[PDB]
């Protein structure tokens, strides 16, 4: 291996220089059967790895697991080995009232509620995605009909306090961030989720492209039974978009 | 009046909901002498308004001054008169060696260098551009033909320090600036402006959309003598690629 | 031009080492024509300039626009042609109770909440106003006994949430500000305005000397219907002031 | 499922209070293994559980993943399912020569370089180990007289620029990095790591007891060549010294 | 004298290497005379000196004062001549209701509301206790069968405000710390002391051991008359139990 | 005793409403006997105090002890008492090569490196001097033709580090006052104190009015061996200033 944590050499990428970033490593088959000629490469820790063909150049799928520390590692060593783009496709939970689940949201910029993205740049460097990947995340989307949004993702280290859920052990919320869901939704803030802060900082201030889109699988202020069936068919939706959007990218 | 500062009423707008917002109130007629039926509105502190006519539709031109406060008033009082739209069009030093003077260059997010942006959102929330005023500013670029760079733009309370600019009074600058710059030239920062990060930031945060704009007119990483006509010529192709923009997005 | 936005050169100011900074480019011929031979230098952006004489002595009165970025760049290039001397006459907003409109504010130091002060010093240095300028206007507001109150001032960078005014476009004010007109008016500031803290600080680190008065014009604990006759009459008490100061100055 | 991410029941626990975090899924089986009747749970994502038997008492071994946020999750639902005892077995790089490769390491607190420990308590609050816990890993390495340490651990949220890498893409670390380490290794700091200030802020502020345990596998101030042999008989040792410190804590 | 306010000489302690800092001057001859040969060495300012024996051994007993400021000049000057473990021995007010009046708390690590400790290392360093000193501080309460417990305490540079009391001249409490009590509680905080986290951090970050124990006299949670016997008997038992550690540390 | 530390009650004061606060206790009798029927009040802990007669007006001398802590208690008990102006003398190290040892500093305003200061007000409010206090300090130094200097003062929780002094046992300071008093001497600061941070933070946001003054005991730029003759003799002005000081605030 010639990176420290993906289990990968330069030549399992066949000179690939795109990757899709999904948060589950459960989710990379899923996205690079949509491709040709998938191929696994490796399995460590949270890092599963795996390698396709999209329009006769080899692509990259590899999950970054929950969390920008995972992420950072994730990114750095995909970028070690060549990769110059990354499009991550997640799961997310809409704080919109407008939003519904099923729907697909690309993130503009993220407000940072992460730590990794500040071992990057400091606090007032935007978490902005780059021009090129967002638009074509966007054409990608609107390729299919799919019901998106674009707009200003919060990007959490944590699913609970973070995202300031109070159905916990302790059920309490750390002052910091009490009330901190409704400013967001206040200042037109679309959703919660946890690597793209981390994952656009690092990207946006070392030349890295990077785009971000995720399927709505909840929405905070709509109270309704998850249907397992509507998730599956969500992460399809965005799975599709991200591969599609990797190909304007090519 | 309707506002405080802008001495203007809502009528003034004959229902106008766009406005191109100048830093500098000389360029205001400039930008508004390009559309139909120019028509100054009135004139107070820094803050000069034209109504003029594009495709038909009411457009307003108004100046910010110089730095976030003035143009943190200027939106509000404007946003106050209906207007939800605003693209920004400015001078700026660009900071990278392959950026030079004459380009065209169009903000997707600024770093946080000012303190007006504070009083609307937190440092992590992003001060990013509107993606459909993005969007229309950079193919208004590519309709005339201008070089354009796309990115990231530090924005400044001030024009010295902040620029980490050492040909001053003191000759000094305060530490958490002395080396700065070289700090986001190492991040892919473009430029140096000072009113993108209160903007964008003011903006995003409540449903109002955004774009930014601003002709090099000067590189600091390149000797060159500065030369007016050049600058002047900047400033041409810039105003036109704003109003251009505005077009698109009406 | 000897400086890049003044329009401005060492000769024009005839060897005047100190300056009246109003924040309004209209106010700046009301105050020379208090003074002898008042004559027009220049008008560019925000920044209108009149020299004058005040007891034989060359005298500066230039207009810094709103807002500490402007101000900076007014005060930076002011001493770049000589001035040490700056006293700053403006309106503000009194926050107590047992302050009338009409009456005189002199400021002894500035709470910061601005983001341009932070360009010349860390947050912990205080924005204090020189001991002699200070002095200075306090005994020039007795000298015509005008009814006069000494003490700290609360400097924004914004007029609308970091005053907190709800009376706005979005109708609210981001967390950091919410509540906190009450408590500056518990710890005894008097006023709020956009320039001291700024001026005060840059200044008071930099070896310059400088002074902050301002006439209210609305005290926001007190609900009365605006009198534009006695906005007038208290911007002509407070100019009156600082022209009076700037002789004991010489 | 009673939980959103481990894909675990109340009752698979079987009345567990106590479970052992490791880091990385792989070490998991080996934990248990050490343990009577082990039985593998679920593995969802990076969160693999197993069950095991410690002195006729049911225990837990649940990977976190790398990172705060994974780590976060993973306590939280494992509270929520009743475990009341964390204790985290990892690996880690020294930063003190007098450190050696094979020894390991016991945290009294650590240095919080991350975000997630941010959602529960602010950065004042010590990232501090309960005192039962540390003591009891403690013992349990003099036991089997392993060459110990106990002290301080700087918890990075990143693997690379927050452990001030340069063998990186970028081959830079942001100023707030730059010459961390030094500083940490004048201040005592012991090692490097990237989940305990994570894991004993959440447990210190919310009632849970948690302690913190790994072993060498480098030493930054030491050159040395990477030997998988000594380092998996480090991991070996480690697993054991948690193990026995559970009994300590049953 | 070999420092600059101890008025002491390395001569003086004799070699000594451990000392006992209590907050109250007072409170020094009580200590040394528990000890064999106690003598006073000197008076200054709030440091007040004493020597004694301990099993042969040396030892020292020297007042801080109130507070981190006096207790860094203490501990430095103290370490410039010798001493390396240095035991508090203080008073606190409990905020848990489980924790009573004469109970004995030993601090594992402290919530830094000081500034001193910030001198020493930024505020994500851990105010921890050295394991050695807490353990000899546990095992000595143990072996007088004294009431204690063992957690975090909030050591705040203020008695009032940062402890959150309203019974004050202004009756007001800066919004920094409302609510701070409550949250504290939440989070399992013992007790409010005012030296801890100067004590802890400066010793943790200079390879100092330091130790912190303090006797109850008072429960912000439970309202009841204080006893001025209740208070000395409770000293007592918090002196009897310092020294007694301090024999474990020899 | 009316209060919890001073150990006086509101009868001793006998109607006091000034007192002067030197920060070591010893100074205290040397104050009180320039003025009228001295008499000492108590002595407990740091705080001594007594009660003396200037001008037919009782007036009380309270020492403060080293740092904000301890001088936060005192004023707030003092004023809990009756006490609204405070007056400090004290000790400093000057910055500035102009400054001579001997000479007596005015601080207008100070540079907030201390703890207690927040506990009061956010960093952003300065820790100004009132003016009538600052202008009676001034005069009062003129009367007796003292050499005076009038300005900014950095007032820090630390004797050591935090006054950037590399002469200790650990021979390091932390990376924050790396370089920092270079920093303050730059922007004009004349000395480094302890106490007037808080003292003027305090009371300016509480309605109190606060002067500070101090005697020059060495100049941190020049050399020079350290002299207790010319030491005392500065101690003795600077005690006469500030009771001056006091006759003009009666
Ligand atoms: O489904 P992924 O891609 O993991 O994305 C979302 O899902 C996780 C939280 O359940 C976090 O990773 C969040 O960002
Ligand atoms: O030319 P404008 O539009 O003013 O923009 C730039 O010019 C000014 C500085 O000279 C600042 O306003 C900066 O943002
Ligand atoms: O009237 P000037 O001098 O502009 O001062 C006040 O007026 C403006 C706000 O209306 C800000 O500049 C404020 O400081
Ligand atoms: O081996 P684990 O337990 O994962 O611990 C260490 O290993 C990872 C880094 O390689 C991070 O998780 C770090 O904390
Ligand atoms: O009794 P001491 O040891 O002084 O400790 C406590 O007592 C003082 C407050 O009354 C502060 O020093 C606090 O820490
Ligand atoms: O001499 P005092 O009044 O104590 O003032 C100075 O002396 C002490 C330091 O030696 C600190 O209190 C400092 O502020
Ligand atoms: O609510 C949610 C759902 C998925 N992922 C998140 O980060 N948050
Ligand atoms: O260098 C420059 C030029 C124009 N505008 C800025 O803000 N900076
Ligand atoms: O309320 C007011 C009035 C004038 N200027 C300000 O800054 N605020
Ligand atoms: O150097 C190292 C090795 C293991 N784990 C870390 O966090 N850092
Ligand atoms: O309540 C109290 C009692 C003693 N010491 C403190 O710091 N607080
Ligand atoms: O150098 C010095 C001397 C006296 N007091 C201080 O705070 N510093
Ligand atoms: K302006
Ligand atoms: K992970
Ligand atoms: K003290």
């Amino acid at each position: 291996s010639d990176v420290f944590h993906l289990g990968l050499t330069k030549n399992d990428l066949q000179g690939a220089t795109l990757a899709i970033v999904p948060g589950d490593p459960d989710r990379v088959e899923k996205i690079a059967a949509l491709m040709d000629k998938p191929v696994k490469l490796a399995s460590h820790r949270e890092f599963t790895t795996w390698r396709a063909e999209l329009d006769g150049k080899p692509v990259i799928v590899c999950s970054t697991g929950i969390g920008g520390p995972s992420t950072s590692i994730a990114v750095e060593e995909l970028a070690q080995l060549g990769i110059r783009t990354f499009l991550r496709i997640g799961t997310t939970g809409a704080i919109q009232p407008h939003i519904n689940v099923g729907d697909v949201l690309v993130t503009t910029a993220s407000v940072r509620l992460d730590g990794a993205s500040l071992h990057f740049a400091p606090l007032e460097f935007p978490a902005v995605a780059d021009f090129e990947c967002t638009t074509a995340l966007v054409e990608a989307a609107k390729s299919i009909g799919a019901t998106t949004h674009v707009g200003v993702t919060a990007s959490s280290d944590t699913f609970y306090p973070g995202q300031e859920r109070y159905d916990t052990y302790s059920g309490r919320v750390v002052r910091h961030f009490k009330g901190s869901m409704e400013e967001w939704q206040a200042m037109g803030v679309m959703n919660y989720e946890m690597e793209s802060a981390t994952l656009l900082t690092m990207c946006a201030s070392q030349g890295l492209r990077a785009g971000m889109v995720a399927g709505v699988i909840v929405n905070r202020t709509q109270q309704e039974i998850p249907n397992a069936e509507t998730m599956k068919q969500t992460e399809s939706h965005a799975v599709k978009i991200v591969v599609e959007a990797a190909r304007r990218l090519l």
